[PDB]
């Protein structure tokens, strides 16, 4: 329908994560909460971390309960670490329910706080068997879907350079234009699909599929490039390279390691057999302001970040195990080229494209 009051919900700054607004405890404690669908655990600050606005203040909540229990939470660049409980969550700018979530009070943290951001935890949406100790700990949005009649569903809008909206509990058709195009959830953990052909300026790669999948492909709105495996990396690098020769730029620019075109087609599996659609990226979406190359090398997998996500919306149906792609009303297009999500496409052994 319309859910008018979640529109424009979201808030960032290029590179540091869009955070919506949230409430925990009794009397209502606010906090601006990264939106994260790489994830699956809702933490917040728990104690005065100097980068912090804000923090949860658990003396101060009627409705907090200790759970008695620690967790210990490392990323690849830094680490958080907490105590467990619950309590009652809202989003003011969401649907007009209240929960009793699990929260992780952030006691102590390194490298996850930024100094100067606006933001005091994190909101994993992702699924139980990536939620830290272990998948017994109900993640918030299936706690909202257990306690409330909101639908096991939720919809993203990330604009680039800083805002968005995240849609809970349904689609609001405003914040697209044509068709939503479906892709198959793999499996419920990370939000896990399938590419099945990349194509640069039109041209494929030629590449086995199943290297487009190293390990995994996964949409993460925490990650803030389109993070490609390096043997696909280095092979869309050199394809990238190849079409822009009018220019130059220094060999460490392309490894991230300094700072300043064709699309990129990620072709992913669709709802049907033998059957695919394709999402086009613009220049716009990769070129990330600071200018800095948005694409790099990974070994956990493909990272379909804030890159590709600010070009389109993005239905995370996970009542149906999939998720929509369809053309963001508010990415950055010019005159020439505007970013696309095109189908049927006929392909073949989609299915050989997933490794195992
Ligand atoms: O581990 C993964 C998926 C691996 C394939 S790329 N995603 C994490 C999930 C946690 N998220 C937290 C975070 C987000 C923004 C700023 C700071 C930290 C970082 C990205």
């Amino acid at each position: 329908g319309s859910f008018v009051e979640m529109v424009d919900n979201l808030r960032g700054k290029s590179g540091q994560g869009y955070y919506v607004e949230m409430t925990v405890g009794s009397p209502p404690q606010t906090l601006n909460i990264l939106v994260d669908t790489g994830s699956s655990n809702f933490a917040v600050g728990a104690a005065p971390h100097p980068f912090l606005h804000r923090y949860y203040q658990r003396q101060l909540s009627s409705t907090y309960r200790d759970l008695r229990k620690g967790v210990y939470v490392p990323y690849t660049q830094g680490k958080w670490e907490g105590e467990l409980g619950t309590d009652l969550v809202s989003i003011p700018h969401g649907p007009n329910v209240t929960v009793r979530a699990n929260i992780a009070a952030i006691t102590e943290s390194d490298k996850f706080f930024i100094n100067g951001s606006n933001w005091e935890g994190i909101l994993g949406l992702a699924y139980a068997e990536i939620a830290r100790p272990d998948d017994s700990l109900e993640p918030f949005f299936d706690s909202l879907v257990k306690q409330t009649h909101v639908p096991n569903l939720f919809s993203l809008q990330l604009c680039g350079a800083v805002g968005g909206s995240m849609i809970i509990g349904g689609i609001d058709h405003s914040l697209y234009t044509g068709s939503l195009w479906y892709t198959p959830i793999r499996r419920e953990w990370y939000y896990e699909v399938i590419i099945v052909r990349v194509e640069i300026n039109g041209q494929d790669l030629k590449m086995d599929c199943k290297e487009y999948n190293y390990d995994k492909s996964i949409v993460d709105s925490g990650t803030t490039n389109l993070r490609l495996p390096k043997k696909v990396f280095e092979a869309a690098v050199k394809s990238i390279k190849a079409a822009s020769s009018t220019e130059k730029f220094p060999d460490g620019f392309w490894l991230g390691e300094q700072l300043v075109f064709p699309v990129i087609s990620l072709y992913l599996m669709g709802e049907v057999t033998n059957q695919s659609f394709r999402i086009t990226i613009l220049p716009q979406q990769y070129l990330r302001p600071v200018y800095k190359f948005a694409i790099s090398q990974s070994s956990t997998g493909t990272c379909m970040g804030a890159v590709i996500m600010e070009g389109f919306y993005v239905v995370f149906d996970r009542a149906r195990k999939r998720i929509g792609f369809a053309v963001s009303a508010c990415h950055v297009h010019d005159e020439f080229r505007t970013a696309a999500v095109e189908g049927p496409f006929v392909t073949l052994d989609m299915e050989d494209c997933g490794y195992n």
